[PDB]
């Protein structure tokens, strides 16, 4: 893999996140004067845990939605099996909304964006998992202090999502060559921006697993069975 084709996969990554990022960043920033007022936050502490579940399943469905297009123009994605393709989304897509979601994180007023506006973690009362959504907003405001560019999340994400160790994998060896190109592309372009700084910064990879795995413990009960589309 020469210069030019760790570069030509660095820009690639890159437009394919640009294509399937949700939302702009440009947007979300501007939203954040865009606050629930004291009545709204009480309107969705009111609400049932289970339309509240319900709601929340809903959103992160569509994020996951976008992520899977984003692993979709992934050249190397399509090449894998089938059943990979799904390991590797089953696993991994959860992990990268997480990612990309901290891009909808306010560290100055602790908030996220939420259904058009900013609000805190007090939002999700009526979840009942506190430590989680704490532990999630922890996370966040730890990931928003190293300002993460758009390029950044971009090829962070692409190999939150290709991981050579992930249960169930058949071609093992095919993701890992990809893994290893996405990590010179990822590297390569940190060293270019003078961002080198933010690796040793990264959470570790079992710190994503383990919340997006604590989620899906005090979720199980309300949801299970989601369809999701490729
Ligand atoms: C993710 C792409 S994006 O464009 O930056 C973006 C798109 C849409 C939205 C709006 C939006 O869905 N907000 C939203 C949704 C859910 C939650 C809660 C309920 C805390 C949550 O469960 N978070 C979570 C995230 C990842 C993994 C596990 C849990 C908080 C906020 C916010 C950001």
């Amino acid at each position: 893999a020469s210069l030019t084709e760790i570069e030509h996969l660095v820009q690639s990554v890159c437009k394919s996140y640009r294509e399937t990022c949700q939302l702009r960043l440009e947007d979300l920033l501007r939203q954040r004067s865009n606050i629930f007022s004291r009545e709204e936050v009480t309107g969705y502490q009111r609400k049932s845990m289970w339309e509240m579940w319900e709601r929340c399943a809903h959103h992160l469905t569509e994020a996951i939605q976008y992520v899977v297009e984003f692993a979709k123009r992934l050249s190397g994605f399509m090449e894998l099996c089938q059943n990979d393709q799904i390991v590797l989304l089953k696993a991994g897509a959860m992990e990268v909304v997480l990612v990309r979601m901290c891009r909808a994180y306010n560290a100055d007023n602790r908030t996220v964006f939420f259904e058009g506006k900013y609000g805190g973690m007090e939002l999700f009362r009526a979840l009942g998992c506190s430590e989680l959504i704490s532990s999630i907003f922890d996370f966040s405001h730890s990931l928003s202090a190293l300002h993460f560019s758009e390029d950044e999340i971009a090829l962070y994400t692409a190999l939150v999502l290709i991981n050579a160790h992930r249960p169930g994998l058949q071609e093992k060896r095919k993701v890992e060559q990809l893994q290893y190109n996405l990590e010179l592309a990822f590297h390569h372009h940190l060293c270019k921006t003078h961002r080198q700084s933010i690796l040793a910064k990264l959470p570790p990879k079992g710190k994503l697993r383990s919340l997006c795995s604590q989620h899906v413990e005090r979720l199980q009960i309300f949801q299970h069975l989601h369809p999701i589309v490729v």
